[PDB]
């Protein structure tokens, strides 16, 4: 069937874009070549519907109900709760979009008898109607990149008072049930370094390693009624009140499966019969769809000991190497499996023997040095992204801080350590804005964090190696330096004098501030301080960062 029917209105905005980066006092600082840095718009809007439409076939054979009936098995171990509205209401963000039906997320989260009363006529709704579609919201994605023209990604979501439903029957599942379903090659549980260690690991396991990445071509447009079908089989698996298993029913027929789409202007846009990338189940969706076609794959092409790490629809594979070209003949019969599970490429796999060669999750394993010279494995990535959208919030204050996000999970990494701690918090120092505490998201999770808990934060997720490594690998090296020179970014000679700076200003607020130019500035110097455990790492309660992925799922924690 088609992913997507259209009927001729337009995908609008709720106000004006930009598209050009927004310039201030601030940004030359950072950044001259300003041509590059761009947002995506509504305007590109119809570029993507002509991507994310077309038509999916699917051959289910052996390999794939025996993978499922495996996934089934481990899915009946999960015993899952409901959430009650006020729990479920306590997930959303405070900016998260308001209702149709005359409140706002704030009215949801202290719980006005507006919010709370429209909420439970929905659940009622739910539990009595399981064939009427409910409505959803299609808009263009405002996204910061540079030139490399993407169009704008699209996002499908319902109303506010439907997604307090949907976290009452389903985010203990979608929290609980992946881990159990497919153990260390579930991602989102892991830290960055627990994810360079599982991979690591997982390469030196292997008598001669192969390992690539699959880009699935739109997965959101390539899984169809039966894949949502089938992991609501895998749902229904779990121990669960019998209000759930209604609940999770009725969404998977009236949402999940698919239904209609409406403009910002009330306008019918048309009919989605694919996955919908503003619901709760669509990174658990994603994680368990992808699992499925990608291990049965591997039985297809016969892949030598495979073994996944899936975070949605990214999908890394690490096997035995059969030779060089044995290699490349067995990735084509995996991609013609995939394909025939509605899942074709959008760039060919390509095998790779270097681990630090394989990008998965937009990054790769590379190696430093600590203190003592010992060779650390870390999570780096291509800084070019992370620079660009930095310009934009040099200038812009956003609802989703990225630098923070950056700087949190890629604190050990060359350019995060010089540039981006360098330049924001010189900014914060300015404004006198240290303590504010800013949102940002974690595998589509959006945290309230206050920048001065950083050397804690990173000392929990990192160890104390990330505020001491040197010696960077010459091909990351490389990768950072060419990217500087392409945005116009100043070398890493001046951002080690203005980290000077910036340290030396920390270290005068004593407090929180000295910690921060303490630790997260040790590198500046030459004449280096000796860096100790932080008493406060033990108290921030972090237990909840890692543990399952939510990208398009109103998660607030
Ligand atoms: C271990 C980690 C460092 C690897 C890179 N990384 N980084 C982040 C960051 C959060 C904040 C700054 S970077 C991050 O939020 C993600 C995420 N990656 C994916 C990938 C693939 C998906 N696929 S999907 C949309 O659910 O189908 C979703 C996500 S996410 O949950 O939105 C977050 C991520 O993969």
């Amino acid at each position: 069937s088609m992913s997507y029917t259209w009927t001729g209105a337009l995908i609008t905005p709720c106000a004006a874009e930009e598209s050009k980066l927004p310039i201030n006092a601030l940004s030359n600082s950072l950044l001259r070549h300003h041509n590059m840095v761009y947002a995506t718009t509504s305007r590109s809007a119809g570029l993507r519907q002509k991507k994310v439409t077309f038509d999916r076939l699917q051959v289910l054979d052996d390999h794939y109900r025996d993978v499922l009936k495996e996934m089934k098995a481990k899915a009946s171990t999960v015993k899952a709760k409901l959430l009650s509205v006020e729990e479920a209401c306590k997930l959303t963000p405070p900016h998260s979009a308001k209702s149709k039906f005359g409140y706002g997320a704030k009215d949801v989260r202290n719980l006005s008898s507006k919010a709370v009363n429209h909420i439970h006529s929905v659940w009622k709704d739910l539990l009595e109607d399981t064939v009427t579609p409910i409505d959803t919201t299609i808009m263009a994605k405002n996204e910061v990149f540079c030139v490399q023209r993407k169009p704008a990604r699209l996002i499908v979501f319902p109303d506010l008072g439907v997604r307090v439903c949907e976290k009452m029957a389903l985010y203990d599942v979608v929290s609980t049930l992946p881990q159990v379903v497919m153990g260390s090659s579930y991602g989102f549980q892991y830290s960055p370094g627990q994810r360079v260690e599982f991979l690591v690991n997982t390469w030196k396991s292997k008598k001669n390693p192969m390992g690539f990445s699959y880009d699935t071509r739109c997965f959101d447009s390539t899984v169809t009624e039966n894949d949502i079908r089938v992991e609501e089989s895998i749902y229904q698996c779990c121990d669960l009140a019998p209000e759930a298993r209604q609940a999770i029913k009725s969404l998977t027929e009236r949402l999940y499966i698919g239904g209609p789409l409406t403009n910002s202007k009330g306008q019918n846009c048309g009919y989605r019969r694919c996955r919908a990338s503003g619901v709760l189940t669509t990174s658990c969706g994603n994680t368990l769809t992808c699992y499925l076609k990608a291990s049965a794959a591997c039985r297809a092409a016969k892949l030598q000991d495979c073994t996944m790490l899936v975070n949605g629809d990214d999908l890394v594979v690490i096997c035995e190497s059969a030779g060089t070209q044995e290699d490349a003949a067995s990735l084509r019969v995996f991609t013609e499996a995939m394909t025939r599970y509605s899942a074709p490429p959008g760039d060919p796999p390509q095998p790779e023997y270097d681990l630090e060669l394989i990008t998965s999750c937009s990054s790769n394993v590379s190696v430093a040095h600590d203190a003592s010279g010992k060779r650390v494995y870390y999570l780096t990535r291509d800084p070019t992204t992370p620079l660009a959208r930095a310009a934009w919030e040099t200038a812009r204050h956003t609802p989703v801080n990225s630098w923070l996000g950056n700087i949190i999970m890629y604190a050990p990494t060359l350019w995060a350590r010089m540039i981006l701690m360098t330049h924001f918090f010189s900014i914060l120092l300015a404004q006198e804005q240290l303590e504010k505490a800013l949102d940002c998201q974690i595998y589509g999770a959006c945290y309230s964090i206050e920048p001065l808990d950083l050397p804690q934060i990173i000392e929990r997720l990192h160890g104390l190696s990330a505020f001491s490594l040197h010696s960077y690998s010459p091909g990351e090296i490389n990768r950072v330096a060419s990217c500087l020179r392409k945005l116009g970014v100043p070398p890493l000679r001046v951002w080690r004098h203005r980290a000077r700076s910036v340290r030396a200003r920390l270290l005068s607020q004593g407090g929180r501030a000295a910690t921060c130019g303490k630790y997260l500035f040790n590198w500046a110097v030459k004449t280096k301080l000796k860096l100790t455990p932080i008493p406060a790492a033990s108290q921030l309660d972090l237990s909840g960062w890692f543990v399952a992925g939510y990208s398009g799922g109103d998660i607030y924690h």
